[PDB]
């Protein structure tokens, strides 16, 4: 699924919180479908399956809150494409297209 693939690329990372570097990834064409050096993005430190599970009971395009918490790195406030980095554990709010996550809405419950 195209939308799912884009979501995984843009928001899911197999990197650890410590090894993750916003300055690197926010400017890495391999993980920036909507373009590099964007103002803000949140990365989910997890295997893809648990994230897809968030949409297991969703029908149509609808926002869903995850029932489990994930480790999240948010890259923001760039200055010449160099970012401030923050990490938190929280639930996430995403838009599902049936069983596929397609858009990251916000950190925490919807
Ligand atoms: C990504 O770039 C930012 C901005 O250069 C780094 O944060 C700065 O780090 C220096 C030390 O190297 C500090 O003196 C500045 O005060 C920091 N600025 C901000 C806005 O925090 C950030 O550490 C870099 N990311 C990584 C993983 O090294």
């Amino acid at each position: 699924d195209r939308e799912w693939e884009k979501f995984k690329t843009k928001h899911i990372t197999s990197q650890s919180v410590a090894d993750f570097n916003c300055n690197r990834t926010m400017n890495d064409p391999a993980y920036t479908p909507d373009g590099q050096c964007k103002p803000i993005n949140t990365f989910i430190h997890s295997t893809t399956g648990p994230v897809k599970e968030i949409c297991r009971r969703a029908t149509g395009r609808v926002n869903k809150s995850s029932t489990q918490q994930f480790t999240l790195t948010t890259c923001k406030n760039p200055i010449r494409c160099k970012y401030s980095q923050s990490n938190t554990t929280n639930f996430i709010c995403i838009t599902c297209r049936d069983n596929y996550p397609v858009h990251f809405v916000k950190t925490g419950k919807c």
